[PDB]
């Protein structure tokens, strides 16, 4: 009712955030491969398998907490990446669907 | 040296405060424009009151500094809608942010 109406609906949002097609850069820890010098600059990295994870296990007994994980996956993007790189442009393309998804529920 | 943070701040806080998509932000939302804005958002911010934090040297480090912009960015998206005029203003005002932040050295 309140604990686990919680969990389905932050399952719920979740994964259709993972199934968004701007998801993919988002998907997994990055990879040093494709970012060397990431962990020298990002100080708390987040990803959505991270998110899954976190979920699965508990962590997610309110909506702030949530909401602090998934905004961290888009402002670590901000600060890494330049505001015409295809990376920004997925973060904010996935931001907007993740609000209205947030409204859609009526998640407060 | 001494007093190098306040003036990068400043300068910062008034190019942003500056910026033609800056209205939206420039004090704090009023409950007669916004129903239950304040049932949403339970940490309104706008540069005005930074403005005043600043002057009041409640900015000791880059990161409150950054949290307080940040989250003028994040509350305007998570309650308008996502093509509307205020969200719009966001996006532009936040890469205009992060781009000065760069330029300023202040995370990289
Ligand atoms: C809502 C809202 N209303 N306003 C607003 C700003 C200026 C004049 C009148 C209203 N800003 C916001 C906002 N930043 O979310």
């Amino acid at each position: 009712r309140d604990p686990d109406q919680l969990y389905s609906t932050l399952k719920s949002i979740l994964q259709q955030v993972k199934s968004h097609q701007s998801a993919w850069p988002f998907m997994e820890p990055v990879k040093r491969t494709e970012a060397p010098g990431y962990y020298e600059v990002i100080r708390f990295p987040m990803d959505l398998k991270t998110m899954s994870e976190r979920l699965k296990n508990r962590y997610y007994v309110s909506k702030k907490l949530f909401m602090a994980d998934l905004q961290r996956v888009f402002t670590n993007c901000k600060e890494y990446n330049p505001p015409e790189s295809e990376y920004y442009k997925c973060a904010n393309i996935l931001e907007k669907f993740f609000f209205s998804k947030i409204k859609e529920a009526g998640l407060i």
